[PDB]
């Protein structure tokens, strides 16, 4: 039957988001998207075991398709908040990921018909082109989570490229002072007080710290 075959794809696009989700999970930690995608990698399983319990009874999978496609929408929206809206004031991200739950919301809902479905994901999709016009933060501004993500990818850039080329390379001392630069990045990355200016400096320090541990 055509809906049978129709069943697999959905099964496997589901594998397709429950795997680019719970690489999101990692990175959404602590921010206006942890509970959002939270939420979606719980309806990637819901939906899995709703094709999985009606697998041979070949019925309707209209409803069960808008709900696959939108999970689309809601990555979607997550990777153009990582791409998009760093720089952005807190309300940007805040107002961004609730819509991404009301989204996730209508996904879950049993009695969340298709046309609401699709009516919410147009309403993600207008939030997004709004919260681009959004004002960005200024240098002295306080710094954001978002605003933390450069600095927290450049600690495990420096972590990896320590391990590779210093670890078992140069002396210790030589180690030993690369790692007192990491564990203070770290220490700007936890002060709820630090500006944007003091995260850009932060991180060209470590950079500074970690060509002077490869010299
Ligand atoms: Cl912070």
């Amino acid at each position: 039957v055509n809906s049978n075959n129709q069943a697999q794809q959905m099964a496997q696009k589901l594998d397709q988001d429950s795997i680019q989700l719970r690489n999101i999970k990692d990175n959404v930690q602590g921010t206006d998207y942890e509970k959002p995608v939270n939420e979606a990698i719980t309806s990637v399983e819901k939906l899995k075991t709703s094709l999985r319990a009606n697998s041979e009874t070949v019925y309707d999978l209209n409803s069960i398709g808008s709900r696959v496609e939108a999970l689309t929408d809601v990555i979607e929206a997550i990777t153009f908040s990582t791409q998009h809206l760093a720089n952005k004031v807190s309300q940007a991200n805040i107002d961004m990921g609730f819509g991404i739950t009301k989204l996730v919301i209508r996904i879950l809902d049993p009695f969340a018909s298709v046309d609401s479905i699709k009516a919410q994901v147009n309403d993600v999709k207008a939030l997004e082109q709004k919260v681009l016009t959004y004002p960005d933060l200024k240098p002295t501004d306080r710094a954001t989570i978002y605003t933390k993500s450069k600095l927290d990818k450049e600690i495990w850039n420096t972590r990896f490229t320590r391990d590779k080329k210093v670890l078992n390379v140069k002396e210790f001392k030589v180690y030993n002072t690369l790692n007192k630069a990491i564990t203070h990045a770290v220490g700007v990355q936890l002060n709820p007080n630090v500006t944007v200016q003091q995260v850009d400096q932060e991180i060209v320090t470590l950079q500074a710290a970690l060509q002077t541990a490869l010299k």
